[PDB]
């Protein structure tokens, strides 16, 4: 109720330099809210915090006339949602960052209008949170518990059990993980990676995983493969910079190791079950022999391991399928299907190899059939693969996975 | 001359998470210059780099009926220079923000498309530098060397003499100093203030910086009194928080020593000499006895100790003429005369008493014939106080001033 | 072997500045060894590594008519074993005095020469872990996790589960706890303390340790509880310290949280059964009635819920037989019978109240048949009642506790 | 007064745990004195703070029959000064350890029975101050300027000017500069030196300071050259590891600048313009040709430039002279008959060259008639050369040094 012309109060304390207080208040009486409070502040947010129209034409009126930059200016300005002040007026209110991107969240969670409302919130953090202000912190057994608690809770692919998995996985020098920490938020990160130092090039996220694997030398190692990366916050969906921190973790890891040579992932490559269901409906309009067709209701049984040829005749149509469903099926946007392929295709990778039954894992089964893939992350090759994709319709795929073309 | 396609490619370079090598290059390809490349720059800046005018009438076209939150915001995006992204996007470069407001700098030195080209500059500065991102850091004998001479430097009030000098007024436990950091920048300060913690309050500066001066028991300190501001960043002109460093400052004080009550200023106030020349000027308007007019010209003569009688002629008629010159004289736009008025003012203090041959510095001397005031912090008297000045035209000053009035 | 000429070489090395490097490799020889071994070295070092007798007679040649201060020196040098020195430059080697650390360790497992060898360790140990040189850190969930984890490692009183019951009394602002680090170490603790935050004095373990407890404001508490102390480093077995911890964070908290008025233990006082098991013995020739003989034989079953009646009998009997343990039993050297009662009342507190059945633990019902006591900490008694105690024979008991005198 | 009868408190203070305020007290009391008091404090803790020689010959006692380790033990420890205990009590008081190393100061500023007061300091800080717990800190412009004020103060050689000149020295990423810092002074260093990293070895130590120098890339330095150490505590006088300093910093510019392939010195050598006084003596028993003796009557007028044939006649006597010190002249315990020489040699560090008129300072043309070397520090030749020199009586002199031999 007051707690809506606080705010109007926020945008005319000029020069007054003691807001701090308004924005203070006006975030702890938005701390406690219900659903339908929390939903009638990122209305009366949009509904009544946005531009004033009456100046905007007022501009757009000048503009008719005077093309000139100075005209730009008062127009751009004028164009400015009200709403985009009072966040960065908010942001003086302590912590009043993350207090923001936390209620940046709230609204993410929910007609048109927001969708406006929250363009705004995008467009400061992406600013706020430039790649440039944001520091790569190493993750390790020795960083704080009440932020690796945070890791656990955090791991979207797969998933960590307890501290003692957690510890398996951060402890030996075997081992590595970084992170992405903002100033401010600081003691929870953004983004972070999980690598594997090894001899080799995984096929199953089994071998990564499993205690009872070998260790080896952590400068003995040859080759680094990221095995899971994961976005901490979910307010700065959008913001996106995972993309940098693989660039840079390669590059920290040159130095400190310089006898890694390779740089891999072990993927997990979703949505790809999902299109399998696409294409058994006959109205695909795909093309499959009466005996593909009578294959894949192979999959419809939850069971691999029983009769190894089971599998065996699964993998023979399965990997050409996807081989198939990488190469080439785009969808309606013309854009790789598999939303972790637009990713690392996006940061110019190389679909190495596939891996059938990689997984194994209940997500895994029913995300992509237990399958998984490898990407690589060439020195040269990188932009030019990026090119290939960006403006083209390309995806860099090594022979190895051209291979399985058409099979 | 490549330097200038370079850029080109920093908004072309889409999730390509490479750039910061365009970004990079391009900043130290500017390194290097000469005046007359350094403005070519900051030319073909807003020369190519501003708003696409044709996606812009796009714009205007579709909001001429659309004009739904959804259209403002493609306007809103439309109005803004190119040059904008490319100043976010030079920001990944390492310790690029430095690098850009560096450059920022070389702009300011300098047609009025520039005005506009600074604008942006602005923009993106008054977010990356806002004070939520800012942490205030106590400044002393302790702190670091190479950042404290840069305090030895940006001393703009009264110039520091050389290190023992600087050590007089920042190792007693009688003193105590208070810079802000920006995370980025970190080694050198955007602005700071030092104060003296005392039992009075002082009338000369003089008093406060005299080593023969008798120190105090910081605890059994009553006042603390900010005698010296200063902002160290040039190309963060314009991005105000010295306006904050107080608010804070004075809070910070409360806790660690709860014995302070008052919180003063022992401030230059320039420009008032200046104002001064006016006034003995026939066409000034301005009223003046003929006995005034002939008590004045006791100024043009750089002597004051000679005959005590004669600067005590003079102090008869320049504190009533500057309670004037405070109380009432505006600018042409209304505002108070004096620069740093408009600072402690603008920040709700209040003109408490006024110090007559206070400083007897050259600067001072000329900058206003050795004059120098206290404004004070009370504590509920600051956002009333703002808004006297604010929206009215109402100055804060104490009785004792006042009192000089009519004189 | 040839690691046992090394040392030889050690102390040898005059101003060479060089044998950090023997420093070190004996040490890494010593790393690997075997239980054979590693005696047949704490042997030789005892064997050969003493005092020279033949300068120490020299010397005590002299000093047959030379009683002068400079001969006393000469005397207290001769007299010092060769393995002192050797332990001194052993230091030297990286690391090296945790490496000597954990080999007081291996020494302490294991004839009567060997109690010589040791006290050399210890009167190094005493002055290189001298309370001057150990820094009291917070312990908490913010506190990394490689030296969390030995905190749940090392905790000897109420065992820690896992690390959700760790973070369980580590999270909470209900709760809190401090550490002794050395620099040297610094990444595992001395020894540390577990404290809770409360509104009364607790008789049982139990209700300080139950989740389901009420959480109280940290400032809103009146009294502190240290639940549990805990030593760490086994090779520092004598080099006494606990009794420090104590003093200090009872201090830190007065300053903290000044709401603070008692300083209370939920202390174990084991080998209290252990006691019984000597009284029940007719041959104690100790005072029992067959009335009460015939209610101890009670103990021998390990059922106490069963017919509450049945407990409440034996409490009758209990407390005042533990009353009479504490007050007055002492050993055979004439001291309180209870290892933790000479601990807190070593340090000058007071038993303030006996807590039957507060653990209910195996251990405790084993250690002392679920007993508890809590001592307490004033302010002005302490240096008086460590003189009761110290030299005279008695103990600092509250009247509750005297009051269950004779019963 | 009451101030002597307070240790003996801290002595019987047991398990106490509350002496830290005895300690204290006792050092302030102490802090304030005078020479008539703190010198009545020094003796009265010889004269009554010493071994108890009761227990001490019932201990020679029963040695006499009994020389099994468990006597010599026995014996050890009466023989053990009852002062000793008080300093290591003493040092749990506040900073007790720098107050009490201060102490040790005004002691070695004042008979006999003293000398056996200050063996006891030394045994104490001799472990309390073992190379084992001093970590060596980088110094340059950054670290904190209370500290680096400390340095120009310390600096013995080349006294450092102001702070420009201690900036000159310690800004360039030509210059460099290292102390060792022990965890409790920590804010004071105890030792440090000055090195500058350069494609060639100085002769004049005017080289290596004059601003109007040539900077060199940091990393296209090939050799460097230790110029200047300096021992900053002097309660820690005896206590020497200066020793190991240079060990340290030439093994960690190795890593950080592996280009480095000298480790040299610009060394003073003071106390040989004294040896030359001894040799005019004709009473010296020293050879020397009347037209010797008619050459050296030179050094007696401050003239060197004057004439430069004066120098260079003076100069053709003085390198072979020098060489002559060096090479064979031992004092009457038969060592270098210099200082620095003993420190580098001791150290295993090779004479190099000698540098005629080096300095020209007045310090150095009065301590040694401006003369220089450059001692070196070859990796192999370390322990060997400190073996020569230890037992057998040699000096390591390279081939250039020994070629003066006889002129
Ligand atoms: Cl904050
Ligand atoms: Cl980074
Ligand atoms: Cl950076
Ligand atoms: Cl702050
Ligand atoms: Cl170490
Ligand atoms: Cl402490
Ligand atoms: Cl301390
Ligand atoms: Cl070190
Ligand atoms: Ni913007
Ligand atoms: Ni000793």
């Amino acid at each position: 109720t007051d707690i809506e012309t606080l705010c109007e109060m926020l945008l005319s304390s000029r020069g007054e330099a003691s807001g701090m207080a308004i924005a203070a208040e006006i975030l702890d009486r938005w701390s406690r809210f219900n659903a339908a409070e929390a939903v009638q502040f990122l209305h009366m947010l949009s509904d009544r915090f946005g531009a004033e129209a009456a100046a905007l034409d007022k501009a757009i009126d000048a503009y008719r006339t005077d093309k000139s930059p100075m005209a730009v200016i008062a127009l751009h300005n004028a164009a400015e949602p009200r709403r985009q002040e009072l966040l960065r007026r908010l942001n003086l209110a302590p912590n009043g960052t993350q207090k923001l991107v936390r209620m940046r969240e709230r609204l993410l969670e929910t007609r048109a209008d927001l969708g406006a409302v929250d363009t705004d919130f995008a467009h400061l953090f992406s600013s706020w949170f430039n790649r440039g202000f944001l520091t790569l912190q190493p993750i390790d057994w020795t960083t704080p518990a009440h932020i690796l608690e945070k890791i656990i809770k955090y791991e979207a692919v797969h998933e960590i059990a307890g501290w003692e998995e957690l510890r398996r996985r951060l402890a030996p020098a075997d081992r590595r993980c970084f992170a992405f920490f903002h100033p401010r938020l600081r003691d929870d990160p953004l983004v972070f990676v999980e690598v594997a130092l090894t001899r080799s090039i995984p096929s199953a996220i089994a071998d990564v995983l499993d205690e009872s694997r070998d260790h080896i030398g952590a400068d003995t190692a040859t080759t680094a493969v990221f095995y899971s990366i994961s976005n901490c916050q979910d307010g700065l969906r959008g913001i996106s910079f995972g993309n940098f921190l693989i660039k840079q973790v390669v590059e920290d890891l040159r130095r400190d190791l310089p006898g890694l040579k390779e740089f891999v992932t072990l993927s997990p490559v979703p949505g790809f079950a999902r299109w399998i269901s696409k294409i058994r409906d006959p109205k695909s309009g795909f093309p499959l022999s009466p005996e593909d067709r009578n294959t894949l209701v192979l999959l419809d049984d939850p069971t691999w391991p029983e009769d190894k040829a089971r599998a065996d005749a699964v993998e023979r149509i399965l990997l050409p399928l996807a081989a198939r469903y990488f190469i080439t099926e785009r969808t309606p946007d013309n854009r790789p299907v598999d939303p972790v392929a637009r990713f690392h295709l996006g940061n110019g990778a190389r679909l190495e190899r596939l891996n059938f039954l990689g997984d194994r894992s209940v997500k895994a089964m029913r995300q992509a059939h237990g399958l998984m893939v490898n990407y690589l992350y060439k020195l040269e090759d990188i932009e030019t693969n990026h090119e290939a994709l960006a403006q083209r319709g390309e995806v860099a795929a090594s022979p190895a996975v051209k291979a399985l073309q058409g099979k």
